């Protein structure tokens, strides 16, 4: 009858010193400093210096604002209920600071999903990507307004209360607070879909995104510009070139060059033979010089051998050669013929232009990224037709100086591997920043499922460990507000120098 009653009666003042506390205040201490100090540092970074005012970083800053308000007003309060298991601040608060609270992992990942989806259209479509500073300012304030929107019920049901209901002795020693609701379909709803809309669904649809990016970005890191450049070369091009020529047994002419893998449908060497056999005729044949390396299958081998013995134009190597003497050639030879069928990458492209060799290329894949205009000549893939077309328009451009095409050329090779390279390391920061994200919020999420939908932990001597499992969780989701910053200070350049000369 009267058992909760009396037994309350008796233990209400029974408090259990926990061993564990001096290191549960520094915890939330170091966290309190390393979020404030970390995050307004981020906010200072990007806000002050022009080159930082990226649509990443405000969202970034965005997300370290969010960090702070927690930090600021959830932290101590989590910190202070978490040791004294009570409620030290009034009835409103114990409705506005759990409300902020969900306010802010709201804000927090809304960010990281427009972060992930701006860097989404950014790569998987560039085509479509619209991202300026006026969007960015103005999504973010519709991420708040849809935060500071669909929290108002949590702001509602938060009550602060003590003793057992419906009893006459209103006797207290101290307060709590906690979520008061009336049908029970209401409290399991309502966590399913704050557990689904400020975790499962976002971090699912970046999870895809990151996928896409990622799939996109994979083996593609560019190449070593200290080894390919011209600078290892000696004397000038055209003496390179007459030197080149003359080795094979061949004299000056315009020198087109095809390396590769000799296979029928990937490295397309059968279009160049066949587009070779259809220049076979023509005035302006004699005009050219063809070098045509590399091995593969054997019919192909013999079908560039046969044109190595009929052309006196056309020398064929089968012989392995060193990255050197590959770079000398890119730096010896006028154009370069890549006639792929999917080229993925085309770092031959990359690698000859930054040697100066033109690229003459098939529209596929990487290349057609790579290969832009007044850089390059691109061609209907297979077909060798529009290839020995292009490469008569190649020996048309050659009655010409071509040194600024072949200066556009490297400076288009650096540029696009920079910018790859670039492209790598922000996906990289930014998924480890989501996914750091994901570990401190999935356990406070396991824990708040399991107790507000399935059934809880309410029963017996089942609940020291529990508080516990909570003040982990909770001190967890406090921790990354610290670990953000200190992410960015280990995987992006710009604000390690900035947070370098803050001091
Ligand atoms: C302390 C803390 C930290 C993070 C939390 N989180 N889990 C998921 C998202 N975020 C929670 C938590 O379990 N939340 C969020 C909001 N809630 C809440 N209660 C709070 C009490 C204090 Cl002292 C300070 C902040 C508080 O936020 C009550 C509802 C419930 C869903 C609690
Ligand atoms: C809400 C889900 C996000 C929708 C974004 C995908 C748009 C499809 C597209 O533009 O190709
Ligand atoms: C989320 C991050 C997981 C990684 C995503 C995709 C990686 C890119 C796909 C790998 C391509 C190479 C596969 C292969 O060689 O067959």
């Amino acid at each position: 009858d009267y058992e909760d009653e009396f037994l309350r009666y008796l233990w209400r003042d029974y408090l259990y010193p926990k061993q564990y506390e001096w290191v549960l205040i520094a915890a939330y201490v170091a966290v309190f400093v390393v979020a404030l100090v970390g995050n307004t540092l981020v906010c200072l970074a990007v806000w002050r210096n022009h080159h930082m005012r990226t649509v990443t970083n405000y969202f970034i800053v965005n997300l370290s604002l969010a960090d702070v308000l927690v930090t600021a007003i959830c932290l101590p309060a989590s910190l202070l209920v978490d040791i004294t298991e009570s409620w030290l601040f009034g009835h409103a608060l114990c409705k506005v600071i759990p409300y902020l609270q969900a306010v802010s992992v709201s804000v927090a990942v809304l960010t990281l999903s427009f972060i992930a989806l701006d860097r989404w259209y950014a790569i998987c479509h560039p085509l479509l990507f619209k991202s300026t500073a006026r969007r960015a300012r103005g999504s973010i304030l519709g991420i708040w307004a849809v935060s500071l929107a669909i929290m108002v019920p949590q702001a509602a049901v938060m009550e602060c209360s003590s003793v057992l209901p419906e009893l006459a002795n209103r006797t207290r020693l101290f307060s709590v607070c906690d979520e008061r609701w009336a049908d029970d379909l209401y409290p399991k709803i309502y966590h399913s879909c704050f557990f689904i809309v400020t975790y499962l669904a976002p971090l699912g649809l970046m999870a895809m995104a990151y996928f896409q990016i990622f799939r996109k970005l994979w083996g593609r890191q560019g190449i070593d510009c200290s080894f390919w450049n011209e600078s290892y070369l000696t004397g000038s091009r055209d003496e390179r070139k007459k030197s080149l020529l003359s080795k094979f047994g061949m004299d000056e002419g315009v020198t087109f060059m095809f390396i590769g893998r000799f296979d029928r449908g990937q490295k397309g060497v059968d279009v160049l033979l066949k587009a070779i056999e259809i220049l076979s005729s023509k005035k302006e044949f004699q005009e050219m010089r063809f070098i045509i390396i590399g091995k593969g299958d054997p019919e192909l081998e013999g079908w560039a051998r046969s044109l190595e013995e009929k052309h006196g134009n056309v020398k064929v190597i089968t012989e392995m050669l060193s990255r050197e003497f590959v770079r000398e050639l890119y730096g010896s030879v006028d154009f370069v013929i890549i006639p792929s069928y999917f080229e993925p990458f085309g770092l031959v492209a990359l690698e000859a232009m930054c040697l100066g060799a033109i690229p003459i290329a098939s529209a596929v894949g990487g290349l057609r990224d790579i290969i832009t205009n007044e850089t390059g000549i691109l061609v209907k893939a297979g077909d060798p037709g529009e290839l020995a077309n292009a490469i008569l328009k190649a020996l048309e451009l050659s009655r010409s100086d071509l040194s600024k095409f072949r200066e556009n050329c490297k400076k288009r090779a650096m540029s696009f591997s920079k910018q790859m390279r670039a492209r790598r390391k922000t996906a990289k920061m930014l998924m480890v920043v989501l996914l750091v994200f994901a570990l401190c919020y999935l356990p406070i999420s396991v824990l708040n499922i399991l107790k507000r939908v399935f059934g809880m932990f309410r029963q017996a001597s089942d609940r020291e460990a529990v508080y516990a499992c909570f003040t982990f969780s909770h001190w967890l989701v406090y921790a990354n507000s610290a670990a953000n910053p200190i992410i960015y200070n280990f995987l992006s350049g710009k604000f390690r120098e900035q947070f370098k000369a803050a001091f």
